[PDB]
């Protein structure tokens, strides 16, 4: 009605209302921030730090596909160049991908990008099959940032950053709409054996089940 | 000087600020935005909406190439699945991703990310050659924002939801953090022929230079 | 250099000496050619290839050749094809750090530990040979889980998904099993072939 | 069906009857395999095929293929090979939807712009042909442009790209004059193909 004219009166009256207050109008990033397209609260504002030092990759289920060139790239630019000594993939709750990724229908090209999803449900299936059907998809967010992480630190630019000394350390949180709060998974990583050991660790974790939802 | 610690200590007392505040903890998307991983505000400040409302893809030099199955999954979901009648493009001045391609050094793997804003320099070289330098950076940065909208517009996704009937309409803006305001680059379309001569019409535009940066 | 010019010459003399109804996805280590090996006519074979005869869910390249073949050429049968001796399998494998394509291998590395139980009491020559197998039965069931065949099925097209392997040591092509004309015969299938694969034989054992 | 299991006959009946030094890059339409029309030995190429023989600038699988074929390979030779009635570049030149690859032949399409005057002078007829042989030269000059091959380069690797078409009509194979061994060759030979493919003979010209 019409909604592009409201965004356009919106920014103007927002630039306007930060004048008034100071002179708002470089700064170098200090995290690769790898999180989900359809997650509402940003990055910034939910962190709260200064504006530009985050650097930012938002695709569908936060995912760090072994070969998806957007991504990948994205991440060998933070390291190689840019010099970030955190990535950070945040996943959180609610999760619309990870909810076309779990109900069947066929919603076309997307289906295919989240069949990694599927993969990682797969995975886990004997897991998440004696979880209760209605809370498989939490488990399911939680998982998927356990396995984008260990999938991150797997990759030829990650394992060379960490070969020649280069100080990177990898983290894997889910953020919480309902509380505000970043939860550790505990998949923390500066090294390929803190990878391994880490990961594993999260997994074993992640896999006891409250007695209300198992069989 | 640990950042990790000092951004869950943000995290908190943010959490804890908001719920002091109100009562700050369904909405379903409008927008779909695709942006700059290096741009520092963040759109659902910048524009001002309720949180929810955008949904957002990030990536270096915020571009729409032909085949990346990231970008293109993400506007096959928005408009197939998700019905989000807008996707914006939006570019920024300042931009890092910009400047890796212009500067020749080799990168590594993000240079080949880079080669696509490449092409579009030397499409646009007679205009961009016969401008002073400096300033071809903020051009490029323009006509970058004017050509992946024409892309996004050639994408058989798009092109099928024209051609079925459906609602949807392009833009491609440039943030400008000198004065927060959102500023339009012209390229306009809610069909293949306004796409055409939206483009066309904004490359025109483009093209009649300050003649304080001539030969 | 010589070899370019030699190459010329090559094609000039072999010269003077002197639609598509399948989709290919074969391996670019292997020697010899599926019009070769099939003995089919030229032009009936519609070819990719690239490392380790893959799949992936989210390759642009591989899933545009897929659609071309199913939605435009209107072709009825994929085949895909791994091969005995792969360089790509045994790279895969590998301990060494290659760059680039070790994320293009991590696929295989996933499949790997997928059925690592199954090649854990496996002897150590035989493993490569074993997952090369296991490679093609799930790739298959990579194709037939695009949503490209999947609606092609949907939609009533007459398509058949096929996993072979061909062993240079004797020339013959060997069906992995997992062979679909729908998706429920997918499913079927491709857990009868991992279940054939995971019953072994006594000198296959470690 | 018949067609598959005649297939294994076909393969069953053609074996009883019975490392790499070049990367090819060549299309799935085309109908000769590398190896036949080159007349190799087999087990020198090592082979990619894809859609209008394309080196896409973001395309994980190629791009791994090159990194593989240059880093761990240590080949010294990538043939890039177009052809004569290239199913693809006629598909790119069409107006007609196809789906997902059209995505992929927006490349080819974006290559046609580039080229629109120089094609735009040209008889219709003759227009795919051109387009096939501009296509070689742009893809060759992709594979100059990719950090792969510029830090090969750099390095002080002997790595040397080819630009070839193969004309079905007659079994020749020739070379399109973009041949680059450093990125300053790279330069002046992709240039100086353009420039000679500018130049039209008379029954060319529209
Ligand atoms: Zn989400
Ligand atoms: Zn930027
Ligand atoms: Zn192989
Ligand atoms: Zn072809």
């Amino acid at each position: 009605m019409d909604k592009i004219k409201q965004l356009f009166a919106n920014n103007y009256s927002w630039a306007q209302r930060m004048k008034e207050e100071n002179s708002t109008y470089h700064q170098t990033p200090h995290y690769l921030w790898i999180g989900c397209s359809d997650s509402r609260v940003p990055a910034e504002k939910l962190t709260n730090l200064e504006p530009g030092e985050l650097f930012v990759h938002r695709n569908v289920a936060n995912q760090v596909i072994h070969t998806d060139f957007n991504c990948l790239s994205v991440v060998q630019y933070a390291v190689d160049v840019l010099k970030i000594e955190h990535i950070i993939i945040c996943g959180h709750t609610n999760c619309g991908g990870i909810h076309a990724a779990m109900a069947d229908k066929d919603l076309g090209l997307i289906n295919n990008w989240l069949l990694h999803i599927r993969d990682i449900w797969f995975k886990h299936g004997h897991l998440l099959g004696k979880l209760s059907p209605e809370k498989r998809a939490d488990m399911l967010t939680k998982i998927n940032v356990a396995e984008q992480v260990y999938n991150l630190g797997r990759t030829s630019i990650v394992k060379s950053a960490w070969e020649r000394g280069q100080k990177l350390s990898l983290h894997g949180w889910v953020f919480d709409v309902n509380d505000g709060f970043l939860v550790d998974q505990g998949v923390m990583a500066t090294s390929r054996e803190t990878l391994e050991i880490s990961y594993r660790n999260a997994i074993a974790r992640l896999s006891i089940l409250d007695e209300e939802n198992i069989l």
